[PDB]
């Protein structure tokens, strides 16, 4: 049948985005994390317990969206060039999901990786959050899907991309913005930078979709989007209180997710929900500072 045929474009952002992607291709092996641990043994317990929870949480996540989302999104497309972006989109998130273990590694001992795995796998919020995106991929397995169900599947994808991370990722930056475990922190910058392009693009994919539903379907996929959303952040909620309260974050990481479910709509192109907050400046500057673009020998 048909051949994927890069000299001829099967639309205007496909190859911009297959470039960009393996552009940022990076690999663990590139940030030795072993220095960390003098700032690691700084920590208490419940800081730890916290930083170990929110890498076991960004794992599951990387875990069902390399895993199910983007192959079950992908393999109902009709675009050979997008397809080929997903399916690397999706390699990196198992990149990503392995990251955490590299991390892990210099951090924890196996006992302790045991533990975050096992409290991790019986968490029935992570359950809970995971089954709501999961269940539309799910749906896509079987011979023909509707527009509507790919359109859902995506939209679920971008708010797991660019939103539901973000509750998670909030801990790591904020300590590397106080230079504490900086190393992690360029590795999640990394998993930062690729999320927040997979985003984009299947924000781009969704937003095709969309002008193809009928006037009628566009308004139950509007509802059904804003009920998701709403799902997810009260779920959210719940989250950032259970892991927070105990090293006094709570009200911070809400405004951060809040901040990132806006970027999520703003990626398929819907209206802002929240008001804009700021964002906490010790994060902004674990974000543009701990980057692996500023980790070199400096030859002057
Ligand atoms: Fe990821």
């Amino acid at each position: 049948m048909r051949a994927v045929n890069w000299n001829k474009k099967e639309d205007d952002f496909s190859l911009m985005f297959w470039k960009q992607n393996i552009a940022q291709f990076w690999t663990e092996e590139e940030i030795a994390v072993s220095s960390d641990k003098n700032t690691w043994v700084q920590l208490s317990k419940e800081e730890q317990i916290a930083y170990k929870r929110v890498l076991g949480g960004l794992t599951l996540l990387d875990t069902k969206q390399g895993g199910e989302g983007m192959p079950l999104v992908l393999v109902h497309l009709e675009n050979l060039q997008a397809k080929s972006v997903l399916a690397f989109m999706g390699a990196m998130e198992e990149v990503h999901a392995k990251s955490y273990s590299h991390i892990f590694t210099t951090l924890a001992t196996e006992e302790e990786i045991d533990d975050i795995f096992d409290w991790v796998d019986n968490h029935p919020l992570l359950e809970k959050k995971a089954g709501i995106i999961t269940s539309y991929y799910r749906r896509l397995l079987k011979p023909e899907v509707t527009k509507k169900e790919l359109y859902m599947a995506m939209v679920a994808s971008v708010f797991l991309e660019s939103y539901l991370f973000y509750s998670g990722f909030f801990y790591p930056l904020y300590l590397a913005g106080q230079g504490k475990l900086t190393a992690s922190g360029e590795i999640i910058n990394l998993i930062i930078r690729d999320e927040s392009i997979h985003g984009v693009f299947v924000g781009i994919l969704a937003q095709q979709i969309f002008a193809e539903l009928s006037a009628e379907e566009q308004q139950e996929v509007q509802k059904e989007t804003q009920e998701l959303l709403m799902e997810l952040y009260e779920i959210e909620m719940a989250y950032t209180e259970e892991i927070y309260t105990s090293i006094g974050l709570v009200e911070d990481v809400n405004r951060f997710v809040r901040y990132n479910a806006n970027k999520g709509l703003m990626n398929l192109g819907l209206e802002p929900k929240f008001e804009e907050e700021e964002i906490n400046p010790i994060v902004l500057n674990g974000l543009r500072t701990d980057t692996k673009n500023h980790d070199f020998f400096s030859v002057k």
